[PDB]
């Protein structure tokens, strides 16, 4: 199955853009030792944290406080990472978020899951104090998590600075929320050279930083247009030269063609390491023109 | 009998083209450890794997795993192989594919029968990965068969570099269902230099890879242009020098003369070693008139 | 009594278009192990040779195999071997042919009764293996039998490019049924001359090879241009300068005359050996009008 | 008494011809090893040789088996050579005629009877065999026999070459029938000087080769011109200047001069040696009118 959960407030924005948008085959559950923002979010799960310890007012910036918090709960906690694939989403730097995140990580990888976690940079104009809490909580979650994703925030102050405060956010949902729509259907409807989920733990077991996403085209060459665009949305980091995998499912109709997909695994092959790891595969369907689809992961 | 078990997506994507087109007296079987390939494959025995491994997952680019997955039912695939003529089809350089290529062509060995494999190398441009493996599966396979045909995707772009998908692969796909439309056709029809079983199995148990294929032609050298056509496949390799065997079954109507079938074996008499073996044989029928087919299998 | 038997795919075509033609006085014998040959073959007394060892399927290019499947069923075999004359037919090349051909006529040397043995070589472009495995079975049958023909197939090719090989291959059985009927007219109609199956055994016994055949002509010189029609045979390039035997056979109507059977003689008497032992005879009836046979058991 | 036993197919076919044309005080036996040639002689006694050594099918070019087949049966043929005089007809150079000719030969000669001997030597261009062998039967013959004629068969080639074979042969026979009625009209009717079986067995006592035959003639010169006919027979042309003995009885009517018979006289010891006896005679008859017959056994 597909969980994805969000620690932290930050986290609780996530999940609630990603369910009001709506997803299929994903649970969304939300943890966050304030009982507050739990109210006001939307989710299935929202499984409050150590009330004992915080009664719900918050953790304020402290990691240790948000690690006290947790690891209390762990009995009813433990409950919801039993699934195949996990997405824990956490902005690092704050206090449950940046605590809690390590310990359910861990709890989730004793249930032998796949994990995949989202993680968000403060502002630099937040300070030092609250920089180095993230850096420390991103040092040691990949450690534990197999496949860390990170979105500097003041990214978003570079390539999309005139917005009404929330959309400036929905840029760094746009990552999680894609790469969830991609995975559902390489689960899901299969076709030609189509891959399962067997493939997607041997592409993102003990490889560290990885990049996921996805993109559209309906121009000549769909699919290499697709794919180049879907490898490089303007908010990730620009460093894909140390990779060592790789996984392509286009999804593209009956106008494809055979030079264009070798075209594709081409242009993913020249731009990672030689000695790359492909893990290829496309669904084919008769019913969309010359728009093709690209979802991508690298490692 | 003639059977042609799949290994791997490829193999059931090839069974699967075999059963739509309809081939006489041979039967399909499928066996891979992916559960929605089965599922969504066409085939008479859906023979699943080891699936107390692996199951419904896939072996991902592990071949050991598929080699172990593949002994865990190896009682089941026993029943299956104890037949006269078997074609193994897999793709290789992927996961099952790769693993359960050795164990059954073996065991298929271990039964008295006699072996081709159809394997299809995976893109130059697609990682070393996918070629380290491919090499070593096509390695081993050498070894435990007689008869192995080699059709590198590669070639696909420099023949059809355009129409749909499937079309490549259905050109990829025509060499075996030639073959075993040849095959099938020397056992019915006794003709005047009637062959039969016992020919097949003198230059298939011999030598390494080997190039089958039939073709068509109504000019008035009917015979020698479908040899001619017939012996150089444009995706086949391009190997007839270094050749010691031939199995041409000129199978053309009345209007064939004595020397249009001179000229046609002495064809491909001059492109192979000198000292090669023909054990041609021809069938007459009065129903094709100027049109004449030819079977073709080298060595 | 007349029996011809044949071992081989040739030999059972030979069999099948003998029979198909009609002959009198003459019984038809086919062996060969390949059951779907026997199966469409048209004849009276069928033999499956190697019951055991080749279970029907087919010899291959394996000349001990047939011997092997020839020795296997000797038993059923030597009963209706037990005859006066003996027409071993067989195409030279094949598992039941150059190896089954010696063993029969080694038993039916080992029965007191003549034997005539007619081969067929293979084509000469059909690789050194039909070829060598040809010579030697021609070299290991004539030690056993007592008179060989040997027609080579290229012959069909250099002299009659007519019709298919059902017609064409007729052409190479002219020599079979000629020997046949005029072998079985010296049984028949004793003439002036009349000779019988003691001379007949005087002239096919010295060694080698021979030319025998018939010929009919209706010009003023009917006996001498029938006869020279007859000796110089196509597919008979076997230089005739040297022989010690004939069997001049005229057998024409009241119009010969003493100076044309002499002149009918003396044609052959100087186109032989000098010195020869001619066995001629000669049969009148009044109801050829001036049409002269002109069989001719050269030797 | 006369007998006339034929060996060889010759000898069969001289018997036929005879028994056809009618001959009164001579009865006709025919000695055959081949039984084919028996069943269409029309003779009275037809006395098959050893079919215990050859059964009755031929003697196949050889004098020896011939010779020993005659030895298996001697004791049921010496009841046939005991009478007065006997005519051996046998065509030499064959089997048979080789064969059982000397041995009845010897016989006759046994059994205290006078004895003549027929033989007709293979045509020239029949290679070196038949006239080897025709040389050597002659030379035993002779030695055996009182008296033999040879009348070889190239000369009726020099007589009349336009006449078909089985009416040119009886050319051959007019030697034995004008033998065979001069010597029954010795022996049947009385003549003025009367000759009788002496005078026979005193003309044909150990010789060697004669000259017999008979002639007619109606012009002035009826006796002198019917003589020179019988002398000079086409066939047999010998040097008669060698000759040792006469029988040239006449058969002439009333108008016969008594010049006209001593020309007849003088006209054959002219052209002989001057030596020798001439036992003359003259049978007178008033019917035959100027027709005068004339029967010379000279030896
Ligand atoms: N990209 C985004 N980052 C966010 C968002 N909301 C918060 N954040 C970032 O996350 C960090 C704050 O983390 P949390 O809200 O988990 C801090 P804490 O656990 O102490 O929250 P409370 O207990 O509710 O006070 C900080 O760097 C923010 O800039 C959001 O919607 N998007
Ligand atoms: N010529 C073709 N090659 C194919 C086709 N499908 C796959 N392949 C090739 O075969 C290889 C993939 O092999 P498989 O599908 O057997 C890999 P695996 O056993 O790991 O499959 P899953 O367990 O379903 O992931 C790879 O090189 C492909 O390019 C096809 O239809 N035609
Ligand atoms: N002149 C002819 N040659 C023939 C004919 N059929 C076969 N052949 C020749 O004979 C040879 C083939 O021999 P066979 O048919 O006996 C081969 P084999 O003994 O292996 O029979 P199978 O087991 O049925 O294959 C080859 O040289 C042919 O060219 C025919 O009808 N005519
Ligand atoms: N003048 C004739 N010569 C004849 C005649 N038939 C045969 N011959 C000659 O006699 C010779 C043949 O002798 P035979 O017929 O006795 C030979 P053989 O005893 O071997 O006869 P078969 O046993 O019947 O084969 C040969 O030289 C013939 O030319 C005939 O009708 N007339």
């Amino acid at each position: 199955k597909i969980t994805v959960i969000g620690v932290g407030g930050a986290g609780n924005n996530t999940i609630t853009r990603l369910k009001m948008e709506g997803v299929e085959g994903a649970t969304t559950v939300a943890v966050n030792t304030d009982a507050q923002g739990l109210l006001h979010t939307i989710s299935d799960q929202k499984i409050l944290l150590g009330k004992q310890l915080t009664k719900g007012l918050g953790a304020g910036n402290d990691p240790k406080i948000g690690e006290a918090a947790a690891k209390e709960a762990i009995e009813e906690l433990r409950e919801v990472v039993k699934s195949d694939m996990i997405f824990i989403t956490c902005g690092l730097g704050g206090g449950t978020g940046t605590g809690a995140a390590p310990v359910i990580a861990e709890l989730a990888k004793e249930e032998k899951a796949l994990t995949v976690s989202i993680v968000t940079l403060p502002f630099k104009a937040e300070g030092v104090k609250r920089e180095a809490n993230a850096r420390w909580g991103l040092e040691q979650l990949l450690k534990v998590c197999d496949s860390v994703i990170v979105i500097p925030n003041d990214r978003i102050l570079e390539i999309a600075p005139e917005l009404s405060l929330n959309e400036a956010f929905r840029l760094a949902d746009e990552i999680l929320i894609g790469g969830v729509k991609g995975i559902t259907e390489l689960i899901f409807k299969p076709g030609l050279i189509n891959l399962d989920f067997a493939d997607v733990k041997k592409v993102m077991n003990n490889k560290g930083t990885a990049i996921i996403g996805m993109a559209e085209s309906a121009s000549n060459n769909s699919a290499v247009e697709a794919v180049e665009l879907a490898i490089s949305n303007p908010l990730l980091d620009v460093d894909v030269s140390k990779a060592s995998a790789a996984l392509i499912n286009l999804c593209g109709g009956p106008n494809l063609t055979i030079k264009h997909a070798e075209e594709a695994i081409r242009c993913v092959a020249k731009k990672i390491r030689e000695d790359a790891e492909i893990i290829w595969g496309v669904i084919i369907d008769q019913d969309m023109g010359k728009l093709t689809r690209a979802t991508v992961i690298l490692s």
